[PDB]
DNA sequence: TTATAGATCTATAA
DNA sequence: TTATAGATCTATAA
């Protein structure tokens, strides 16, 4: 495949040339490696696009999985409770899991486990590769990578998305990279608060 | 239905019962009013919840918004151009539809038609009613509701979202309350920068 | 024809 | 059994 765009927040690409050099090539070898004709293969069964043969969110993630875990790149996971009320939830966040539990219930209220996954992590750098529902975007951005830097996980995030040419050829409701990276760009330019590299490939 | 949890960023709630007092009757009416139990239509299809009777969140939204408008709450919407290079979408943001894609195409650029639409806007308050994948609650509230208001469209965006009771009792997939509430609260008390109200109801 | 939104199924792991 | 994630269909409007 081939990175047609490639947009750095708040330095966050320079971040990785500087520290990570390596990394860089990596990424993008990694990217212009994966052959996405080999992954269209998805029937769509939409009343609009009958019989029309699309790219497979499926085949394109299980190309980038098999190679990232290849070069190293580990999945990273956060359990954590949540409770109704906010003033327990702010008490409970520095505490571990199990502990955070226990402060809960220790108050009558109801302790409810969840967490947030991420596929790639390493050197302190998370990769997403988004071929989901558009909402997970803002979600990835404003929440996970975001949840990452602030707990000092992560340095910065990188978020690979379809350009409009490719989104085009693939099931509804996915997003594209143009209309993602005018979601960050339309407020300002230091939110979110944490260095992103947004790369939009669409072979 | 009954309003089982309220959570008020940035004092969204305090706005609007020093400007529009009447505003927060309105709402909670609206919510008290409607017979969530005369919702419950859909019969899951799923492999795990088979032959199972679930809550509509297609009738839950035609309750919602029927009597919404009958309150003069109308719908708004924004559209807009996007295109991959930042730069250029810097430069239009202030100026209008037609003229957007007229700079953009202007340099060789593609200009790309989208848009934003929230049903239900109102005195410079938007509400949203949302029963889909969870990731949007993230997209409404930091995209969202955060455009309008930084658009200075809105002064406190409001959700309205399922407590983990409800969403316990709804096809896959779908937020609760208390989980988002959560993803707000674990970014510190600032975050995002928009006065808003979450609505937690859940009969 | 198409874009954003909303509706719902399934895959994996704990 | 269940939670978060990811996969995809459909509804409405312009």
């Amino acid at each position: 495949m081939r990175i047609v765009e490639v947009y750095s927040h708040l330095n966050g690409l320079e971040y990785i040339q500087v520290h990570l050099p390596h990394i860089w090539e990596e990424i993008q070898e990694i990217i212009v490696s994966i052959d996405a004709e080999a992954c269209r293969t998805k029937e769509s069964k939409e009343k609009t696009k009958q019989g029309q043969i699309l790219y497979s969110p499926v085949a394109l993630n299980e190309a980038f999985k098999e190679k990232l875990e290849a070069k190293g790149w580990k999945e990273s996971r956060t359990n954590y409770y949540v409770t109704a009320d906010p003033k327990l939830i702010r008490e409970t966040l520095s505490l571990e899991p199990e502990e955070q539990k226990k402060v809960i219930e220790a108050a009558g209220k109801e302790a409810l486990k969840s967490y947030n996954q991420t596929d790639f992590v390493k050197d302190r750098v998370a990769i997403e590769v988004q071929f989901g529902k558009y909402s997970f975007v803002a979600y990835d951005l404003f929440v996970k990578h975001m949840a990452f830097y602030v707990s000092d996980k992560i340095d910065v995030g990188v978020e690979i998305l379809p350009m409009k040419e490719l989104s085009k050829e693939m099931s509804s409701g996915i997003s594209y990279y143009e209309g993602e990276l005018y979601n960050v760009i339309r407020q300002g330019r230091g939110v979110p608060a944490v260095p992103l590299v947004l790369i939009g490939i669409a072979p």
